[PDB]
């Protein structure tokens, strides 16, 4: 059994559906999975209030109207275990996971160039041969475990958001200290505040957040969306984000002082990443961009008592929906509590632990937990971490050595039947990742389709059109705030800035015109 038509690296989102989607088609799949059960992200990351950006109805599979009209979010946006027992649920009723090596990372993936053909090998002694590597590892992999001096002497709980306990940590009673203030941290700090007996956050740098606004569902409103559900999966697929929003039509300096307010708000009500999108410009015109980051700044000083405080709460330079904006739930009214201290790093930097707690520049801080809030690794985190040798023996990294490079995302000269999933060249973490998964295995099944209809045995990024996406990738996000120089999107800003739609558009009408910019390749 060491061959298969494809192996999938991942069994989130992307890579159930991968699984479903290529069985249909009658190819064989392995997929292999680093964690023990399905979810991808949304097993990995299950820390206190891990929670999605997107709505639930929109961040959610379409390929399948049974699924969608049974199952019933609970929430406007769905928190982690939900997400999670949704994925499970899908692979139970697709049967996905028969197909899935979970607790299995795999270590390299090689080209035999002869045969057009991956090896993929795993760190459990795998060594199956693919026609398809579809690498699914997910846009968003854990950032470095934050190193400090002293950490392995601390003799109370620490605890990783990256790697939060099953059974979950009882923060009743406890002096807890969060490190990170990233979505991780946001998420977590409230819930951890309401029980904590004092929560002490140590901020490095003050990130953007936005109330979720997360409502409960409730049954009128859920048969409403999902009597209505194709045709906002249209809008969303023909949308900018993959939901079914589009920015206001005038820029945000074109439209009125008064009605710049009523449209920030009705914006701040929804969501945080659609709050970055209110206006057309505000991610383009750094003066367009000052008016959020100026109402995002108000509203918090309004909401945070101690403007000192506030002001700390405040991202100090950077522009607001740059780094994609946090979405919380009672974050900034965290900061009100007693029992919540907000810790300036830049004023006294955490220089290391000791047993008792954290030892910053000024203080000593006895704490019983220490909870690691991390980030999340650059869009190619995964992938650094497979070795995929393509053509001439030459390294995936290698090749992406001075930035990602590919055509669509979807091709790379050197690496014929490869796949990488919703990275690099395509919208990726700017998009719904449900729907882009879609898209893209989607995309990936029908190119298979495609070979297969016609006896061939491979498609590969060709040279010339992946070096014309990645200077249309680059001139996309020339004009992008994203394109900032403290941008976690830069590696060349890797994805395509374009709008999903306008994407979709674009890697149909390649398919459609016989893969133009690919080579299709035989036996
Ligand atoms: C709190 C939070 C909220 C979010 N909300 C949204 C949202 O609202 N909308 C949105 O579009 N995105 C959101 N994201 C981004 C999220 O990363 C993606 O939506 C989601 O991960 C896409 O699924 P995926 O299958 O592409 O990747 P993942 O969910 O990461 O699944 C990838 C899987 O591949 C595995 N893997 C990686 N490398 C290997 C290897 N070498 N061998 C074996 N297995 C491997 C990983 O273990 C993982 O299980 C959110 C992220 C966080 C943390």
């Amino acid at each position: 059994t060491t061959s298969y038509d494809v192996v999938v690296v991942g069994a989130g989102i992307a890579g159930l559906y991968a699984i479903h989607r290529f069985r249909s088609q009658g190819l064989t799949v392995r997929a292999f999975e680093a964690a023990s059960g399905v979810g991808g992200v949304w097993y990995w990351n299950r820390y206190p209030g891990a929670r999605c950006d997107v709505e639930s109805i929109d961040y959610s599979y379409s390929f399948s109207p049974e699924l969608e009209q049974e199952w019933n979010w609970s929430e406007k946006y769905a928190t982690q275990p939900e997400i999670l027992a949704y994925l499970e649920h899908v692979a139970d009723r697709f049967d996905l996971r028969r197909d899935i090596r979970f607790d299995t990372r795999v270590t390299s993936a090689v080209l035999d160039e002869e045969g057009l053909r991956w090896t993929v090998r795993t760190d459990r002694g795998d060594e199956v041969s693919a026609r398809f590597l579809v690498v699914a590892a997910g846009p968003l992999s854990n950032a470095n475990t934050p190193a400090f001096d002293g950490l392995d002497r601390f003799t109370g709980d620490i605890v990783h958001t990256a790697r939060w306990p099953h059974d979950g940590v009882d923060f009743t009673g406890k002096r807890v200290g969060v490190i990170g203030t990233g979505s991780s941290g946001i998420q977590s700090i409230p819930i951890i505040a309401e029980q904590a007996e004092q929560l002490f956050v140590f901020q490095r740098s003050a990130n953007y957040s936005i109330p979720a606004g997360n409502v409960p569902l409730d049954d009128a409103t859920r048969a409403e969306q999902k009597a209505n559900y194709a045709e906002r999966r249209r809008l969303s697929r023909e949308s900018g984000g993959g939901s079914p929003h589009r920015p206001h039509p005038k820029s945000a300096l074109e439209v009125s002082e008064e009605e710049r307010r009523a449209v920030y708000e009705e914006r701040w009500k929804l969501g945080g990443v659609l709050f970055s999108k209110a206006f057309p410009d505000q991610l383009t015109d750094p003066a367009a961009n000052d008016t959020a980051r100026a109402f995002w700044e108000e509203k918090i000083r309004a909401v945070v008592d101690d403007p000192a405080v506030a002001e700390l709460l405040t991202p100090k330079d950077h522009a607001i929906g740059a780094k994609r904006i946090v979405t919380d739930s009672g974050y900034y009214e965290t900061y009100n509590r007693d029992n919540v201290e907000l810790v300036d790093l830049r004023s006294t930097p955490i220089v290391g632990m000791d047993e008792t707690g954290i030892v910053t520049t000024g203080a000593h801080y006895d704490l019983d937990m220490i909870v690691l809030a991390t980030g999340f690794d650059a869009m190619t985190g995964s992938l650094d971490k497979l070795e995929i040798v393509g053509r001439g023996g030459r390294t995936l990294k290698e090749t992406w050595a001075a930035g990602p490079r590919t055509y669509l995302g979807l091709g790379i000269d050197g690496f014929p039947n490869f796949f990488n999933l919703t990275g690099p060249g395509s919208p990726s973490v700017l998009a719904n990742m449900v729907l882009h998964s879609e898209l893209h295995v989607d995309w990936v099944a029908d190119a298979i389709a495609y070979l297969d209809a016609r006896g061939a045995a491979g498609i590969e990024g060709t040279p010339e059109a992946v070096a014309d996406w990645v200077e249309e990738c680059r001139n996309r996000a020339e004009a992008s705030l994203l394109n900032s120089a403290n941008s976690w999107y830069l590696g060349v800003f890797m994805p395509f800035l374009g709008g999903f739609g306008v994407y979709r558009e674009i890697i149909t009408e390649v398919a459609e015109s016989g893969y133009k910019g690919f080579a299709i390749l035989e036996g």
